[PDB]
């Protein structure tokens, strides 16, 4: 009908217990596309969990996750399923489902995302390979509603790909919902999106630009590179009022 990932609700369960978060997708065809899972802690705030093909069924994941969380899909159904096993407390966070595309490799249409609280409690409340670090400055940009405001995200190592192109991508995340995306390989705004916005820069250091800053735009901007596995996020840019 539209573009839309249906996650599940809130889940609140006492440690040493799984969970099975569900994707419910709807508005395009579901093993047409990669279903990339994130994880949002409010203390890292963005890390690529792992991808599926809905399609083969093919599954892909971070160091870090592989081994505790389970990525399946069911197709009649058209969704997606990760599951998370042996929950401490370290597992609560808010998990996000995430569609990518192929010709950005970015994630154009996020879930609303699922809050997940590990809880003994009732009620809520070795050598290895180099990853690229993703260092995004300033963290915090305090302004006046007006003047200019330029944010860089430096990569650890270049972006640029094989092919020529080079995926960069940044994303706008507003208190309360899930992130969404501005710009896709370093300077293509998306569908969508306001034309104040331009990103520039090239090898290793961007820069996202807003010769104006409006209110609609006060938030924390995240930078994300998907030419490197695995997929990494800047710290992110706190963009708020003084």
């Amino acid at each position: 009908m539209e573009i839309q990932l249906q996650q599940s609700g809130p889940e609140l369960v006492k440690p040493g217990a799984s969970v099975k978060i569900s994707c419910k997708a709807s508005g395009y065809s579901f093993t047409d596309y990669i279903m990339l899972w994130v994880k949002q802690s409010h203390g890292k705030s963005l890390e690529w969990i792992g991808n599926i093909n809905p399609y083969y069924g093919s599954t892909s994941y971070n160091l870090k996750f592989k081994g505790k969380a389970t990525l399946t899909v069911d197709k009649s159904s058209s969704t997606a399923y990760m599951q998370l096993n042996s929950l401490t407390s370290e597992d609560s966070a808010v998990y996000y489902c995430a569609r990518k595309n192929y010709y950005g490799s970015s994630l154009d249409y996020w879930g609303q995302g699922t809050t997940l609280t590990v809880s003994s409690a009732k009620t809520t409340g070795g050598g290895g390979g180099s990853d690229v670090v993703m260092t995004q400055t300033p963290f915090s940009l305090p302004v006046s509603l007006g003047d200019q405001a330029s944010i860089s995200c430096r990569s650890s190592q270049s972006l640029v790909h094989s092919n020529g192109n080079t995926y960069l991508h940044w994303y706008l995340q507003k208190p309360g919902q899930s992130p969404k995306l501005l710009i896709y390989k370093v300077s293509n705004r998306f569908s969508g999106v306001p034309d104040r916005f331009s990103g520039s820069g090239s090898g290793t250091d961007f820069t996202l630009k807003i010769s104006r800053v409006e209110a609609e735009d006060l938030g924390v901007y995240f930078c994300s590179q998907s030419t490197h596995v695995p997929y990494t996020f800047g710290g992110g840019t706190k963009l708020e009022i003084k």
